[PDB]
């Protein structure tokens, strides 16, 4: 049949919604191959094989039978240890995670782990998060965790290499990845890259030559690995960077059905889960849960929510 294991690793999906895109990409869901083959059920074992592959979607050709698959498509949806996934109901679109990630089914529905890329250097600061009490889990040395004011964890013996810790005091599974030189050259050396979609992204890149972050559009795919969906995120992986303006691992490549379609979305929303911001301050918003069905308030940081995102009592039951 399948002759394969893998195929037990994905939930079979079930129909309705399908990923928002125009907003999943726009949170930073890398896209990837998009394969033609006229199973599901090999369209996910195409999956297996991929790097960055954690969503399998299909399209059915409506009416002609099931497993006459439409489309394929082959989606990362972890903007760096995140489920950016936003989806949305419609028709004959059946969907395919894997458990793994599937931290949707987690994240129901309770500033998760972040993926820091920062350059080499020995004292470093950055988002305080106070009170205190850190707790390691991985160091080629030891690091010195000391914390000054007002509330600004200091790490020292910092060296190249990856780190991973625990927010303990309410945990955070949060790793620093302190690029080598060969994640330097690519993450902050390279120039942008457009790409062939067609497309209208909000992201960021280094710029050597002037020791700059500087603004560019997005095309959707291919991009190259100096592309950052907060400016924030951009300086953080360079600066301290000098510089000017098949062998690889993967990509580019592209001759060419790799181009998207977007599809209907009706409308509302409403029911995304609510985002607190990467900002400072606490302004009580009001946003709509789903499963029971009433509005909530809570503390906003100020910058980059979800949809549901009302102030009052009113205005959030007034649109979902």
């Amino acid at each position: 049949p399948a002759g394969a294991d893998c195929l037990n690793s994905f939930t079979a999906g079930v129909p309705g919604f399908v990923l928002d895109t125009n907003a999943s990409v726009s949170n930073g869901a890398t896209f990837l191959e998009s394969p033609t083959v006229r199973r599901g059920w090999d369209c996910v074992r195409a999956c297996c094989t991929t790097q960055n592959c954690n969503l399998a979607l299909v399209e059915l050709q409506p009416d002609r039978g099931e497993d006459a698959i439409a489309a394929c498509f082959l989606i990362n949806c972890l903007y760096e240890q995140n489920f950016v996934c936003k989806f949305a109901p419609r028709e004959g679109f059946i969907n395919y995670l894997t458990r793994e990630v599937y931290r949707s089914y987690r994240q129901l529905r309770t500033w998760a782990g972040i993926d820091l890329k920062v350059q080499p250097q020995e004292p470093l600061v950055l988002k305080d998060v106070e009170n205190t009490d850190w707790r390691l889990l991985r160091g080629d040395t030891d690091v010195r965790v000391e914390r000054k004011d007002p509330n600004q964890v200091e790490l020292w013996g910092l060296k190249e290499g990856t780190y991973l810790f625990q927010l303990t005091v309410d945990t955070a599974n949060v790793t620093v990845t302190v690029l080598s030189t060969k994640q330097t050259e690519d993450y902050c050396l390279a120039s942008n890259k457009v790409g062939r979609c067609r497309g209208s992204f909000p992201r960021w890149y280094y710029d050597p030559t002037e020791q700059i972050c500087k603004s560019f559009v997005y095309g959707g795919c291919l991009g190259n690995k100096n592309n950052y969906l907060r400016e924030e995120e951009c300086i953080l992986a360079c600066r301290g960077v000098q510089g000017p303006s098949a062998a690889c691992e993967k990509y580019t490549s592209g001759f060419d059905e790799l181009q998207r379609i977007h599809f209907p979305s009706d409308k509302g929303h409403c029911v995304d889960l609510p985002d607190t911001g990467l900002c400072k301050e606490s302004i009580p918003r009001w946003y709509y849960n789903p499963f029971s069905e009433h509005c909530a308030r809570f503390t906003y940081g100020g910058c980059y929510g979800n949809k549901n995102n009302f102030e009052e009592e009113q205005q959030c039951l007034e649109s979902c």
